[PDB]
């Protein structure tokens, strides 16, 4: 079955591939990034595209306390037929700014990295608190 | 990397063990079953467990007009430890209404089968429509 990325114990343990953008995200979340054990995870951000394989940086990109990616799913087909498949990755937050900002973050890395694609993101908001909580 | 699950042109397409669960659905959500290009889609369901299993027929249960499951997912793990698996299914729908009932619709399975687990589940909103319609 499918199982979630692994949580980094040091920056090292991120993917090399995904290492340079786990560390831009990082200082740019700066505390906002750090888990707030107030905070219940209400809010998401869903980014989808075509390419599955920038969306899996992505995903080992986000890891951290307050903000966590999972792993890549797609959406379902629009049509009767098969369209070409539309990955996508739940990045969880905390919180409406957080998941803005989070918006912000890969939008930022977008501008620094033109060959890196252009991505679809929205905010998402559950109404229950999901279990992303550390007991 | 993941696949979308594969749409059915027919009832005999959904897998053999999670017959039961499509066409329970199909008699229950009905006109709300419909596909209704006015409503664009902001909306979804998540259902959440440790059983891989439940998860996997409810993807396959929910495939509609204006009701579609996702593949089979999972929630990043809660602490910065690794942590007992909990997967996820976003069932995704074009209006709060049709959502709303998707959700007592596993109810409804729920409280007929003692078989099938107790699913958390969440309503889901999005802000930016997701491509989920013909092109």
């Amino acid at each position: 079955y499918q199982q979630p990325p692994v949580p980094y114990r040091q920056i090292d343990d991120c993917p090399a591939k995904a290492r340079p953008q786990h560390i831009f995200y990082r200082r740019f979340l700066g505390k906002d990034g750090r888990r707030d054990p107030k905070c219940q995870w209400k809010f998401a951000v869903i980014f989808w595209g075509n390419d599955p394989y920038g969306l899996k940086k992505l995903s080992q990109a986000f890891q951290f306390g307050g903000v966590k990616a999972g792993p890549v799913s797609c959406l379902p087909h629009p049509g009767p037929d098969q369209s070409p498949i539309t990955y996508c990755v739940y990045v969880y937050c905390q919180n409406k700014d957080t998941s803005k900002k989070v918006q912000m973050a890969r939008l930022a890395w977008e501008a620094s990295h033109p060959l890196a694609g252009n991505l679809q993101s929205s905010i998402v908001k559950f109404k229950k608190p999901l279990p992303l909580t550390q007991p």
